RNA sequence: GGCCAGGUAGCUCAGUUGGUAGAGCACUGGACUGAAAAUCCAGGUGUCGGCGGUUCGAUUCCGCCCCUGGCCACC
């Protein structure tokens, strides 16, 4: 409809950014970005009105939100820095040549994709690459970006590209850049499957170091990291149903040698979800003792009661020890499994004693 | 969109090793009154947001959602 809607205004509508690639890549999102030459407002409007749904505008922004089943379109009026501003001038303004293609929603080009900075090839090539040199000086947060990208899809940076990135990384921008939108990368990175890869290409160029205070890179966390995809493939495979979220994990092991103060601020910055500080904390102390208390396991019940009131986070972090692996994966598939019938359990209720009971009634089965 | 609280009677508010729920003022009924109010006895004051899952058993553990407030990221 949008089509026709931009015919009877006499204007151009573009998809465009993240959406355009996505789609050449093969895949599909929920998420749709306009750029409209002319007003954008209204014919976000337009469409929300012939839709029958609500619009969400931002005058001041010269944009507008609306959503048409799980659709959400972003309409935004076309501009030259972050007189009208041509699609071209829209498109050059971004971080990377795959990010600034377009294809016109117009009708009469309808379907054609448009690309000024060889974005096309450039996604053929498996390439990431910036615009301009001046690029990263720019938007200190795409140092990041570009890295994020490179490890999701599997490209590499341009010749040019990672210069300019080391360049800009040396010059310190990165201490200079406003810690929000880092952190906000970050924790885009962190949701990622290739989030390890990413990690690396981090580790490559040395962007932890400038971001978390005190932070260095050594061989036993990033063992235990790999140790740590290993687990995680694992239990995303057998327990799947049992997911949670892993890039938390990755980070908990990247900061476990990090002081506790900086540590908990930074996990504090990132707002973590509970579970993720709880494990954390957890880790840091009483995690050993734990460890030691497995070791001198002998009973399968003493297992029980020192991994059952655990959470999941803990259980795969435990794994990392290889001779405690067998014994959580033990209590996974086969110990915390087990119920009774009618008759046994009425004879058994004849308080808190009736939990104990069942306690005792537990371990003389498994035992 | 991410996260943190908050969700407890009509309203304002506490509650952790899961094990049979609470206060201050409205609610009914009767004793009391010419009627009413007060007061006494009392007792509703509640699937402790909604839906699944784990558990013998979930306000509690977890997952998906609703509502409100605040930190933000809103290229
Ligand atoms: N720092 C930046 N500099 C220039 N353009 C940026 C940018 N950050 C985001 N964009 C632009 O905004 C558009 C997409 O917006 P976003 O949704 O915020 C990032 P994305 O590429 O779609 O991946 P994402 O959906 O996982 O976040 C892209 O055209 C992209 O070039
Ligand atoms: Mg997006």
């Amino acid at each position: 409809m949008v089509g026709q809607i931009a015919k009877e205004m006499g204007l151009r509508a573009y998809i465009v950014g993240g959406v355009v690639r996505d789609i050449l890549l093969g895949k599909e999102v929920w998420d749709v970005d306009f750029v409209v030459e002319g007003n954008a407002i209204e014919l976000a409007k337009e469409l929300a009105r012939r839709h029958g749904v609500n619009v969400h505008p931002f005058p001041e922004f010269g944009t507008a939100h609306l959503k048409i089943g799980k659709l959400k379109l972003e309409f935004a009026t076309a501009r030259r820095e972050t007189e009208p501003a041509s699609l071209k001038e829209d498109l050059i303004r971004r971080d990377f040549t795959i990010n600034a293609m377009a294809i016109s929603v117009n009708l009469e080009d309808y379907g054609t994709l448009i690309d000024y900075f060889g974005g096309l090839r450039d996604l053929k090539d498996k390439v990431i690459r910036v615009l301009h040199p001046v690029s990263f000086i720019e938007d200190p947060v795409r140092i990041l970006r570009a890295l994020r990208f490179a490890g999701r899809l599997n490209f590499k940076l341009s010749r040019s590209t990672e210069k300019l990135l080391k360049q800009a990384v040396n010059l310190g921008l990165l201490k200079e850049a406003p810690r929000g939108r880092l952190i906000n990368e970050i924790k885009l990175a962190l949701r990622e499957d290739r989030f390890l890869e990413i990690l690396e290409l981090y580790r490559k160029y040395r962007v932890l170091e400038e971001i978390i205070e005190g932070f260095q890179w050594n061989e036993k966390v990033l063992q235990k990291l790999y140790a740590l995809r290993k687990v995680v493939d694992w239990h995303a495979l057998e327990f799947s149903e049992e997911r949670i979220d892993y890039g938390w994990l990755y980070l908990l092991i990247l900061i476990s040698n990090l002081d506790y103060e900086r540590g908990k601020h930074f996990l504090e910055e990132m707002s973590a979800p509970s579970w993720v500080r709880e494990t954390y904390k957890f880790m840091k102390f009483k995690l050993g003792s734990l460890k030691e208390e497995l070791k001198k396991a002998k009973e399968n019940y003493e297992v029980y009661r020192l991994l059952k009131p655990l959470h999941t986070s803990v259980l795969l972090l435990l794994m990392l020890e290889e001779e405690l692996k067998e014994k959580i994966k033990l209590y996974l598939e086969k110990l915390r499994k087990v119920k009774l019938p009618k008759e046994k359990i009425e004879e058994l209720k004849k308080g808190k004693e009736l939990g104990e009971r069942i306690e005792e009634l537990k371990r003389e089965i498994m035992n």
